[PDB]
Protein backbone atom coordinates (compact mmCIF):
# COMPACT_ATOMS: atom_id res chain seq x y z
CA UNK A 1 0.00 0.00 0.00
CA UNK A 2 2.44 2.93 -1.11
CA UNK A 3 -0.26 4.81 -3.73
CA UNK A 4 -3.33 5.55 -3.83
CA UNK A 5 -6.32 6.43 -6.75
CA UNK A 6 -9.01 8.99 -6.90
CA UNK A 7 -11.25 9.00 -9.57
CA UNK A 8 -13.62 11.44 -10.87
CA UNK A 9 -16.61 10.36 -13.46
CA UNK A 10 -17.58 12.65 -16.70
CA UNK A 11 -20.69 14.58 -16.20
CA UNK A 12 -22.85 17.32 -17.81
CA UNK A 13 -35.32 10.89 -20.36
CA UNK A 14 -34.83 10.37 -17.07
CA UNK A 15 -31.10 11.18 -17.72
CA UNK A 16 -28.49 8.47 -16.43
CA UNK A 17 -27.59 8.98 -12.26
CA UNK A 18 -25.47 6.86 -10.07
CA UNK A 19 -26.56 5.94 -6.98
CA UNK A 20 -23.64 3.53 -6.45
CA UNK A 21 -20.08 3.58 -7.79
CA UNK A 22 -17.72 0.92 -7.35
CA UNK A 23 -13.77 1.33 -8.69
CA UNK A 24 -11.76 -1.51 -8.67
CA UNK A 25 -8.09 -1.69 -9.38
CA UNK A 26 -6.02 -4.62 -10.78
CA UNK A 27 -2.72 -5.39 -11.11
CA UNK A 28 -2.58 -8.05 -13.80
CA UNK A 29 -5.64 -10.47 -13.38
CA UNK A 30 -5.74 -10.21 -9.64
CA UNK A 31 -7.91 -7.32 -7.72
CA UNK A 32 -5.46 -5.24 -5.36
CA UNK A 33 -8.35 -2.91 -4.53
CA UNK A 34 -12.06 -2.39 -4.56
CA UNK A 35 -13.56 0.56 -2.77
CA UNK A 36 -17.38 2.00 -3.74
CA UNK A 37 -19.01 5.29 -2.68
CA UNK A 38 -22.72 5.72 -2.96
CA UNK A 39 -24.91 8.79 -4.17
CA UNK A 40 -21.62 10.46 -5.70
CA UNK A 41 -19.91 10.37 -9.30
CA UNK A 42 -16.50 9.92 -7.86
CA UNK A 43 -14.43 7.37 -5.39
CA UNK A 44 -11.26 8.75 -4.11
CA UNK A 45 -8.38 7.93 -1.42
CA UNK A 46 -8.58 4.05 -2.72
CA UNK A 47 -5.45 2.45 -1.10
CA UNK A 48 -3.05 0.22 -3.86
CA UNK A 49 0.52 0.09 -4.75
CA UNK A 50 2.57 2.07 -7.36
CA UNK A 51 3.26 0.31 -11.00
CA UNK A 52 0.96 -0.90 -13.71
CA UNK A 53 -2.84 -1.07 -13.02
CA UNK A 54 -6.03 -1.09 -14.78
CA UNK A 55 -8.51 0.45 -13.60
CA UNK A 56 -12.38 -0.81 -13.75
CA UNK A 57 -15.48 1.30 -13.05
CA UNK A 58 -19.06 0.00 -12.64
CA UNK A 59 -22.15 1.68 -11.31
CA UNK A 60 -25.38 0.86 -9.82
CA UNK A 61 -24.45 -2.93 -9.64
CA UNK A 62 -27.05 -3.55 -6.79
CA UNK A 63 -26.47 -7.03 -5.46
CA UNK A 64 -23.77 -7.88 -7.93
CA UNK A 65 -20.55 -9.57 -6.01
CA UNK A 66 -17.33 -7.35 -7.34
CA UNK A 67 -14.89 -8.31 -4.33
CA UNK A 68 -12.23 -10.76 -4.75
CA UNK A 69 -13.58 -11.15 -8.79
CA UNK A 70 -10.21 -11.60 -11.45
CA UNK A 71 -9.88 -9.10 -14.24
CA UNK A 72 -11.67 -11.97 -16.75
CA UNK A 73 -14.56 -12.62 -13.95
CA UNK A 74 -15.45 -9.00 -14.17
CA UNK A 75 -15.13 -8.47 -17.90
CA UNK A 76 -17.54 -11.89 -18.20
CA UNK A 77 -20.16 -10.32 -15.94
CA UNK A 78 -24.13 -10.69 -16.94
CA UNK A 79 -26.94 -8.66 -16.04
CA UNK A 80 -30.84 -9.76 -17.03
CA UNK A 81 -33.68 -7.50 -17.28
CA UNK A 82 -35.93 -6.95 -14.80
CA UNK A 83 -39.08 -5.21 -13.33
CA UNK A 84 -37.03 -2.60 -11.18
CA UNK A 85 -35.47 -1.78 -14.19
CA UNK A 86 -38.76 -0.59 -15.91
CA UNK A 87 -38.83 2.39 -13.45
CA UNK A 88 -35.69 3.05 -13.96
CA UNK A 89 -34.02 1.35 -11.09
CA UNK A 90 -30.69 -0.52 -11.50
CA UNK A 91 -29.64 0.82 -14.91
CA UNK A 92 -26.44 -0.91 -14.47
CA UNK A 93 -23.31 1.27 -15.88
CA UNK A 94 -19.67 1.17 -16.89
CA UNK A 95 -16.53 2.18 -18.31
CA UNK A 96 -14.38 -0.24 -20.55
CA UNK A 97 -11.35 -1.04 -18.30
CA UNK A 98 -8.31 1.68 -18.54
CA UNK A 99 -4.45 0.70 -18.20
CA UNK A 100 -2.44 3.44 -15.78
CA UNK A 101 0.61 3.55 -14.29
CA UNK A 102 0.52 4.57 -10.21
CA UNK A 103 3.76 6.01 -8.69
CA UNK A 104 4.21 5.95 -5.05
CA UNK A 105 1.69 8.78 -3.19
CA UNK A 106 -1.40 9.45 -4.39
CA UNK A 107 -3.24 9.39 -8.45
CA UNK A 108 -5.56 11.08 -9.44
CA UNK A 109 -7.47 10.40 -12.71
CA UNK A 110 -9.87 12.81 -14.35
CA UNK A 111 -9.21 15.70 -11.85
CA UNK A 112 -8.09 19.75 -12.43
CA UNK A 113 -4.61 19.04 -11.59
CA UNK A 114 -5.20 21.49 -8.14
CA UNK A 115 -5.04 18.48 -6.04
CA UNK A 116 -0.99 17.86 -6.67
CA UNK A 117 -0.16 14.38 -6.78
CA UNK A 118 0.44 12.77 -9.81
CA UNK A 119 -2.34 13.39 -12.67
CA UNK A 120 -3.68 10.90 -14.73
CA UNK A 121 -5.84 11.93 -17.43
CA UNK A 122 -6.40 15.64 -16.07
CA UNK A 123 -9.02 17.64 -17.12
CA UNK A 124 -10.25 14.21 -19.03
CA UNK A 125 -13.04 12.45 -16.07
CA UNK A 126 -13.84 9.17 -16.89
CA UNK A 127 -16.79 8.66 -19.04
CA UNK A 128 -19.42 5.62 -17.93
CA UNK A 129 -22.76 4.29 -20.22
CA UNK A 130 -25.49 2.67 -19.09
CA UNK A 131 -26.07 -1.09 -20.70
CA UNK A 132 -29.43 -0.52 -20.91
CA UNK A 133 -31.85 1.25 -23.90
CA UNK A 134 -34.84 2.77 -23.91
CA UNK A 135 -37.42 2.11 -26.69
CA UNK A 136 -40.64 4.06 -26.24
CA UNK A 137 -43.83 5.86 -27.61
CA UNK A 138 -43.68 9.49 -28.45
CA UNK A 139 -46.91 9.46 -29.81
CA UNK A 140 -49.10 7.23 -31.19
CA UNK A 141 -51.57 8.65 -33.90
CA UNK A 142 -54.28 7.32 -36.50
CA UNK A 143 -54.58 8.38 -39.58
CA UNK A 144 -56.29 6.00 -41.99
CA UNK A 145 -55.94 5.75 -45.84
CA UNK A 146 -58.71 6.14 -47.74
CA UNK A 147 -59.93 2.43 -48.29
CA UNK A 148 -59.94 2.37 -44.45
CA UNK A 149 -61.12 6.01 -43.14
CA UNK A 150 -64.70 5.34 -43.58
CA UNK A 151 -64.15 1.79 -42.35
CA UNK A 152 -62.02 1.67 -39.26
CA UNK A 153 -60.64 3.11 -36.06
CA UNK A 154 -58.09 2.08 -33.96
CA UNK A 155 -59.02 1.41 -29.50
CA UNK A 156 -55.90 1.25 -27.56
CA UNK A 157 -55.22 -1.50 -25.04
CA UNK A 158 -51.76 -2.18 -23.96
CA UNK A 159 -48.60 -1.73 -24.94
CA UNK A 160 -45.34 -4.02 -24.76
CA UNK A 161 -42.15 -5.43 -25.50
CA UNK A 162 -42.22 -8.55 -27.39
CA UNK A 163 -38.69 -10.41 -28.27
CA UNK A 164 -36.90 -8.62 -25.50
CA UNK A 165 -33.09 -10.32 -25.25
CA UNK A 166 -33.02 -11.58 -21.55
CA UNK A 167 -29.49 -10.86 -20.83
CA UNK A 168 -26.16 -9.21 -21.81
CA UNK A 169 -22.43 -8.05 -21.26
CA UNK A 170 -21.71 -5.32 -19.49
CA UNK A 171 -18.13 -4.75 -20.99
CA UNK A 172 -17.04 -4.82 -24.84
CA UNK A 173 -17.33 -2.98 -27.49
CA UNK A 174 -20.95 -5.18 -27.97
CA UNK A 175 -22.81 -6.20 -25.16
CA UNK A 176 -24.83 -8.58 -27.01
CA UNK A 177 -24.15 -11.83 -25.93
CA UNK A 178 -24.92 -15.97 -26.50
CA UNK A 179 -27.38 -16.11 -24.28
CA UNK A 180 -30.58 -17.56 -26.51
CA UNK A 181 -33.21 -16.31 -23.58
CA UNK A 182 -36.11 -14.19 -24.47
CA UNK A 183 -38.73 -12.16 -22.41
CA UNK A 184 -42.05 -10.47 -23.91
CA UNK A 185 -45.21 -8.38 -22.07
CA UNK A 186 -47.78 -10.47 -24.19
CA UNK A 187 -48.00 -14.13 -25.81
CA UNK A 188 -45.44 -16.92 -26.06
CA UNK A 189 -47.74 -18.79 -28.39
CA UNK A 190 -47.74 -16.70 -31.47
CA UNK A 191 -45.39 -18.92 -33.60
CA UNK A 192 -44.34 -16.43 -35.99
CA UNK A 193 -41.40 -15.72 -37.91
CA UNK A 194 -39.58 -13.48 -35.27
CA UNK A 195 -40.80 -16.28 -31.95
CA UNK A 196 -37.62 -17.39 -30.37
CA UNK A 197 -37.57 -21.03 -29.12
CA UNK A 198 -36.95 -19.55 -25.43
CA UNK A 199 -39.12 -17.46 -24.22
CA UNK A 200 -40.81 -15.99 -21.24
CA UNK A 201 -43.76 -13.92 -20.64
CA UNK A 202 -43.20 -11.17 -17.70
CA UNK A 203 -46.36 -9.01 -16.60
CA UNK A 204 -43.82 -5.98 -16.50
CA UNK A 205 -42.99 -6.13 -20.07
CA UNK A 206 -46.56 -4.66 -20.54
CA UNK A 207 -48.30 -1.34 -19.27
CA UNK A 208 -52.47 -0.28 -19.75
CA UNK A 209 -52.35 1.93 -22.89
CA UNK A 210 -56.57 3.64 -22.96
CA UNK A 211 -55.85 7.03 -23.93
CA UNK A 212 -54.10 7.13 -27.86
CA UNK A 213 -53.14 10.92 -26.62
CA UNK A 214 -51.24 9.67 -23.95
CA UNK A 215 -48.04 8.92 -25.18
CA UNK A 216 -46.14 12.64 -25.61
CA UNK A 217 -42.09 13.72 -26.16
CA UNK A 218 -42.64 15.28 -22.75
CA UNK A 219 -44.36 11.90 -21.44
CA UNK A 220 -42.92 8.75 -23.39
CA UNK A 221 -44.31 5.38 -22.91
CA UNK A 222 -42.19 2.01 -22.78
CA UNK A 223 -39.71 -0.12 -22.03
CA UNK A 224 -35.88 -0.36 -20.85
CA UNK A 225 -34.15 -2.93 -22.83
CA UNK A 226 -30.55 -4.57 -23.14
CA UNK A 227 -28.62 -4.97 -26.13
CA UNK A 228 -29.49 -7.78 -28.83
CA UNK A 229 -28.59 -8.38 -32.13
CA UNK A 230 -31.33 -9.28 -34.77
CA UNK A 231 -30.03 -11.38 -37.12
CA UNK A 232 -29.24 -15.08 -35.73
CA UNK A 233 -29.09 -18.12 -37.18
CA UNK A 234 -32.42 -19.08 -35.71
CA UNK A 235 -34.22 -16.37 -37.72
CA UNK A 236 -34.37 -12.67 -37.50
CA UNK A 237 -35.35 -11.92 -33.44
CA UNK A 238 -36.06 -8.14 -33.57
CA UNK A 239 -36.97 -6.10 -30.33
CA UNK A 240 -40.33 -5.25 -30.91
CA UNK A 241 -42.68 -2.80 -29.32
CA UNK A 242 -45.93 -2.76 -29.84
CA UNK A 243 -49.19 -1.23 -29.18
CA UNK A 244 -52.30 -3.13 -29.02
CA UNK A 245 -56.27 -2.90 -29.24
CA UNK A 246 -58.90 -3.42 -30.91
CA UNK A 247 -60.17 -2.54 -34.49
CA UNK A 248 -63.26 -0.54 -34.48
CA UNK A 249 -65.54 1.09 -36.75
CA UNK A 250 -64.52 4.36 -38.11
CA UNK A 251 -66.89 6.32 -35.58
CA UNK A 252 -65.47 3.73 -32.57
CA UNK A 253 -68.65 1.49 -32.56
CA UNK A 254 -67.60 -2.29 -32.76
CA UNK A 255 -67.73 -4.21 -35.99
CA UNK A 256 -70.19 -6.28 -36.70
CA UNK A 257 -69.83 -10.00 -37.42
CA UNK A 258 -70.03 -9.50 -41.21
CA UNK A 259 -66.96 -7.21 -40.70
CA UNK A 260 -65.42 -8.97 -38.27
CA UNK A 261 -65.29 -12.27 -41.29
CA UNK A 262 -63.70 -10.14 -43.37
CA UNK A 263 -61.21 -8.72 -41.15
CA UNK A 264 -60.29 -12.11 -39.61
CA UNK A 265 -59.92 -13.52 -42.99
CA UNK A 266 -57.68 -10.94 -44.05
CA UNK A 267 -55.30 -11.47 -41.15
CA UNK A 268 -55.79 -8.23 -39.11
CA UNK A 269 -58.04 -9.49 -35.72
CA UNK A 270 -57.09 -12.30 -33.73
CA UNK A 271 -60.85 -14.30 -34.64
CA UNK A 272 -63.71 -13.83 -36.03
CA UNK A 273 -65.58 -12.92 -32.90
CA UNK A 274 -62.37 -11.12 -31.19
CA UNK A 275 -61.48 -7.72 -32.83
CA UNK A 276 -58.00 -7.69 -31.46
CA UNK A 277 -55.59 -6.63 -33.47
CA UNK A 278 -51.53 -5.26 -32.75
CA UNK A 279 -49.44 -2.92 -34.84
CA UNK A 280 -45.68 -3.79 -33.67
CA UNK A 281 -42.57 -1.81 -34.15
CA UNK A 282 -39.66 -3.37 -34.95
CA UNK A 283 -36.75 -0.40 -33.02
CA UNK A 284 -33.85 0.77 -35.26
CA UNK A 285 -34.21 -1.49 -37.99
CA UNK A 286 -34.02 -0.60 -41.36
CA UNK A 287 -37.74 -0.42 -43.07
CA UNK A 288 -39.01 1.58 -45.90
CA UNK A 289 -41.86 2.66 -43.98
CA UNK A 290 -39.21 4.22 -40.54
CA UNK A 291 -37.31 7.16 -40.86
CA UNK A 292 -34.83 8.41 -38.68
CA UNK A 293 -34.06 11.99 -37.49
CA UNK A 294 -31.33 14.09 -38.73
CA UNK A 295 -29.80 11.41 -40.68
CA UNK A 296 -29.26 9.12 -38.46
CA UNK A 297 -28.58 5.37 -39.88
CA UNK A 298 -30.72 2.43 -38.51
CA UNK A 299 -28.31 -0.43 -37.08
CA UNK A 300 -30.35 -3.35 -36.71
CA UNK A 301 -29.90 -3.89 -33.24
CA UNK A 302 -30.32 -2.36 -29.65
CA UNK A 303 -27.63 -0.76 -28.87
CA UNK A 304 -26.93 0.75 -24.90
CA UNK A 305 -27.22 4.15 -23.97
CA UNK A 306 -29.45 4.71 -26.85
CA UNK A 307 -32.85 6.25 -26.61
CA UNK A 308 -35.37 5.47 -29.41
CA UNK A 309 -38.26 7.71 -29.29
CA UNK A 310 -40.96 6.05 -31.59
CA UNK A 311 -43.66 8.31 -33.76
CA UNK A 312 -46.15 5.71 -34.41
CA UNK A 313 -48.98 6.31 -37.45
CA UNK A 314 -51.56 3.96 -37.52
CA UNK A 315 -52.83 3.97 -41.54
CA UNK A 316 -55.16 1.19 -41.58
CA UNK A 317 -55.74 -2.35 -39.93
CA UNK A 318 -53.37 -3.90 -37.91
CA UNK A 319 -51.72 -7.35 -37.67
CA UNK A 320 -53.28 -10.65 -35.79
CA UNK A 321 -49.45 -12.18 -35.13
CA UNK A 322 -47.38 -9.24 -33.79
CA UNK A 323 -44.68 -11.58 -34.79
CA UNK A 324 -45.26 -12.26 -37.98
CA UNK A 325 -42.69 -10.50 -41.28
CA UNK A 326 -42.72 -7.23 -40.47
CA UNK A 327 -44.21 -6.99 -44.32
CA UNK A 328 -47.45 -8.38 -42.44
CA UNK A 329 -47.67 -5.32 -40.98
CA UNK A 330 -48.58 -2.96 -44.22
CA UNK A 331 -50.54 -0.02 -42.78
CA UNK A 332 -47.86 2.19 -40.06
CA UNK A 333 -45.54 4.34 -40.48
CA UNK A 334 -42.75 5.16 -37.97
CA UNK A 335 -40.28 8.79 -37.44
CA UNK A 336 -38.10 7.91 -35.14
CA UNK A 337 -35.71 10.30 -32.80
CA UNK A 338 -32.46 8.58 -31.55
CA UNK A 339 -30.79 10.13 -28.57
CA UNK A 340 -27.84 9.05 -26.18
CA UNK A 341 -27.74 9.93 -22.31
CA UNK A 342 -25.44 11.48 -20.68
CA UNK A 343 -24.70 11.25 -17.07
CA UNK A 344 -25.84 14.26 -14.67
CA UNK A 345 -24.00 14.97 -11.40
Amino acid sequence: GNATISVVLKTSDDESKVAKLTVMVYNGEQQEAIKSAENATKVEDIKCSAGQRTLVVMANTGAMELVGKTLAEVKALTTELTAENQEATGLIMTAEPVDVTLVAGNNYYGYDGSQGGNQISQDTPLEIKRVHARMAFTEIKVQMSQSYVNKYNFAPENIYALVAKKESNLFGASLANSDDAYLTGSLTNFSGAYTPANYTHVDWLGRDYTEIGAATVNTPKGFYVLESTYAQNAGLRPTILCVKGKLTKHDGAPLSPEEMTAAFNAGWIVADNDPTTYYPVLVNFNSNNYTYDNGYTPKNKIERNHKYDIKLTITGPGTNNPENPITESAHLNVKCTVAEWVLVG
